[PDB]
């Protein structure tokens, strides 16, 4: 019964702060997995967060999740939004709740951003706050307890 | 410069805890506002709240917020969330950066409810969380700063 | 359990009766009230009337519905039907079984006319057969009793 | 000058109260088309019934109507409601004004089910309403007369 | 290899120059069955006409042409043009060409009527021309040969 | 509780093995229903078969079925497929589970070819392996028995 | 048969001036509305004006312009126009003949802008022109006596 | 009150039988134009053609045709069946009744070829026939007389 | 800096008062032309007019606008309105403001006739006001100055 | 000329069985592949199966059947129906027949699941009949030999 | 057998390097016109350009082209891309290979512009490189000799 | 400043050649990378290749491209053209300009193939030349130094 997070992040979000840190911006995926981790070591929480360009790999981490004692699933499926019938599958099959974080405001984008195959099945969604959508979304998780 | 949120709960959200409080829900607006009241107090912050079932108050609060000094607001359009072009054009005109919340998720309901006249000139969004989605509101201004 | 029907009219049905007499009908709003009212004082029901343009008056008068005591409501949205989910929503936090009732055919108007936010919710439709809709209404409701 | 009714019913309607009556409803065709004749010679009119699985059986009866003194039709075509196009234009070719009559709220089931060949050209429309649509058919007609 | 032309009316044809013969028209079904007949007759053709309500009356009709020495069939599908596959199907089928008639303007009509079942499976097409139609249907087949 | 299966062939499905045999197949309905008496026999079940090219005619087989002691439909709708509503809600109204055959891929013809009335609620769904299809079906209920 | 014009604008029009008078304009409703009873005085006509973030205060002063002795109006539903059928109807139902006037460019903006519940039953459209379409309006009525 | 028909080629006609006659036709436009003038000539009539591949020379000669004295149009838009709103609009504004005549069968073809801006106003169609369209559609002027 | 208008009428506006001048109207394209000169001649403007079917002679005349010194183009782009990127490019290319005139109401007529090539770039819209809409186009730009 | 079957399972298919097995079912993707290859090695086949959640690994195994000797391939694409048009690619590129295996009724759950990138060049389908649907695949390879 | 290329530009390339030559670009069509010249004189070719705004004159030179020894077209429809059904079929019709080239990247601005009437019949297909495109485009044609 | 192109190839390019020589091309990608390394060694640039069936291998390579010195890079998505949001967004974040390369006439083929993820945000598109195509990608980078 020990809340334990997966955070999964999806393709391109290990740029974060590459490229003009200036205008786009300085954080890093990693400085956020660091600052996830304290809050949820902060509550006597497991999190563990993986970030993967290959889409298997996402699925791959969703299916192990029960064994592996997880209760809550933090998502950023980031291109995979609009593209992964097979994440949705596997976040469906396994039935652990998930919120669906988005760095950006996806309405304010090309139109096709608007659909996610994730929205419908998710136990929340939190957009457009950038970084701190991650921390919120623990904040959430905790918040039900 | 000192944070003053407004709290806009549009058409219906005055009914929270009336019917089935076991099926539906037992938490009030009234619980909403004091918790929401509390929060801001504790970090020093300004809030008020109002609820309408009327487009036009909602509209005249938004028009009088730069004057009364509101930094920020929080915003449930409930149903207007898809009908009201007024309410979005006042928020666009006055410029002041909202965060929209839902207490359901609308991606789950009729197709018609996945529309938002908001979510593309919204600063944030939250859905699906319940009335806790209001304080992670809060907690979303708070963490900007 | 005393049958108490709340009778709904939407904008612009005041002008019933107004405008050439001769060509669009000379029968008024005040006249259906009064017949509604016989029609119910005759079966030993309660009936109460409102008509508005304000969305938010029909809101109000819906949300009060449930503690007047009412069983029933007889719903003429008028231009509303097309635009109010506010209304809708209304309607379905209370669930108090409406009858939807048009003056017209609106199938055989403007395209955008064909779209009711009520019809999916409604507990019966009666269209296109002028002011005697609301008297069928009335019947119908009697006739399941 | 005298009313004479036509009721025709469309594929399907033949099983009304056969299977499972305790959950679907136990009333037959033969119960609606005896009670529609008595309220019909109740009121001095004439009323024949036709039931046809056979979209030309429907047709043909329509066309046959006006040299048998029909006035009026009342209408439940059921699944051709979507699909039959010759019985509109034989309605339309025969100029009998007729009311349409669905048992079901046809706005809450297949979206397919929305789209009527004959709301259009209806006289009236009574949805939802159960086996008493007919009737309250049979006193729309009288409440014009 | 003697010319056999079937020609097939869909249904409601029958109807023709029955209701207001002044405002409608007055020529009949058998009037243009006749004269299709003499036509065929002064080139030396076989011709038989079939019309029906039933879409199965006609389809069996095609079905059989093939045996019956039938060369070339013109239809008017009637209200069966936006709906019957079946028939349709039946022409492939048996692969005799057909040339579509339509007695109005179906292009000016309801826009359901614009699409026709037959049009890119048909050796020709004439519309809006009223009953002359067929006689120049007939003519295209001669002016073939 | 002895397995009956009520074959049902849709329009033009009589024209099987007629026109070029060489080119489109020699394989004949009776030849199918002939194979598929014998495979039913050979398992000790009851199976009749019908074609027709009437809507009317195949909504009766299924409306009877249950009476007959029917317990599973193999259903060939072929133009029916597309169009015929009647026949879906005899299928739903006497709740016999059925399998939907094609001989032919219908998601490689006509984009028309691509709507079922039938694929949503069937109990199994075999396209494009030709006449075997249908034995396969009989298959698919031995199967799960 | 004096000349009497009903000025209505819809919502956040009172907002013109206000906000960076530099970047997006100075001139306010105020001064429209000066200029308006001026250029109507000048040429002896009655003029009113209102504006209202409130449909149903729009609605009103139609429904009590005919009684008023209104004979034009110039009317800017603003937000108004993407959604109030209330509105619309209100107009129809008066017979008032009406220009329709918008500031900005509605072609060049969101796409929902496009769609207005006025341009059909409009007497006339100005469009892009600033607060000038207001006296173009009044120009218009002008021109036309 | 003599009857003068001009005939209008679109864009691309003046190509028939040019390349491959075997494969394509050998059939010329100047063909066609003979055999027209002689079939006008036969009965009395005056007859003009005119093809052109630019919009304007098709316009002006709709423009010009009620002082020549025509009283029948026979067009081929070709190419601008499907784009030439001016030539829609300069037969509209003429009011000379035309019959459409295509060589190919337009359904037949891209999805964007059913789509005619003149089948909605035209006095009649003919497709499919080739060449023999255009004497059909004189045959057609006849028969009206 | 001299005020140079270019004034832009599209296909058969030069048929404005040809045929019924009764019903359709009696004002002439040479009447409007001789008009809009004198308001041009009374401003110190200079003001040239030209009508074309062609599209090409259009885009000439913007092509050439520029280096003639034109500052506006008041623009009737008739059945252009819905058909001609080419002119749409053209004034692009030029970046003189144009002020798009209809006669009519195109929101009022064909649903093709809603769009327009060039609403979107225009620097202000004028419809429905018959030909004193070009007279109000001088007055739009006047009033700018 | 020995027939060799490749069996392709897509994502989340390595699931079957793990989660309640009660309520979704306790066959193993295990057990139906120890069954598939009994059912070939009873026919004198080869057969080997795959399940991947990677797209890449279900390409390589297609591009790689065709020098494997592989004749067949049943596919169960799962989540990747919807999304892989590299597997569509994959498999028309090496045009090995491939019937379409789906456990469940795809026509019966999200709009989204309607649409296949196989359905139009499998040669065949099998939906809704559970596990056995591969073994029916197998019967369907083996009918046709 | 000797290369032969037309090169046709569209409506509004006589403007190339007009306006603003530092922001939008300085090269002329008469500079790429004399570069593609000598690039197909260095290789032994014959060139012919033209430009017009006028459809009928590119339409004449693709009818005059197979006459001329024409064997390749570079074709740059510009705003006729998405309008000139004319110019499709009269290439379609003396069936020249031609390469369509276009300055911009037509697929990152106005949506209309993403449809072209020649992509699916063009060759080849050049766009977003500015005039390099024509230059390639005689660079694609030698490649293939 | 040194030129360093990576050109990437989706899935399925790897099949270039192997099956029917003869009819589909005997090119393979093994021929066309060797060919663009000496083009590329010719001009003095740096050029390496890569393929994969797999979306994260090519997203890893954009990923990668910018620390490895990559200033041009030349895409055929194949496949990913219509699904790849992930390559499309490493793209979009590591911005180096890239062209598209398609062997094959994407818009005459399927319907869906006619969406790009990529042409909104390439530099340049070069279709429907085959493996020429990857060629001109490198004149075309070339011509712009």
């Amino acid at each position: 019964a020990q809340i334990h997070v997966l955070v999964l992040h999806g393709p391109n979000l290990n740029l974060l702060g590459r490229r003009e840190p200036d205008h786009y911006g300085r954080t890093t995926l990693a400085e956020i997995d660091a600052r996830l981790k304290t809050e949820a070591e902060g509550r006597g929480w497991l999190l563990h967060s993986l970030q993967s360009n290959a889409e298997h790999i996402l699925v791959d981490a969703v299916q192990q999740a029960p064994t592996q004692g997880v209760t809550h699933i933090v998502l950023n499926p980031a291109a995979f939004t609009h593209t992964s019938v097979a994440l949705r599958d596997a976040l469906a099959a396994v039935a652990i709740p998930f919120i669906e974080v988005h760095l950006s405001n996806i309405h304010a984008r090309e139109p096709f951003r608007r659909h996610s195959y994730f929205s419908d099945i998710a136990s929340g969604l939190i957009t457009g706050l950038g970084a701190e959508g991650y921390s919120l979304a623990l904040d959430a998780i905790a918040r039900r307890f």
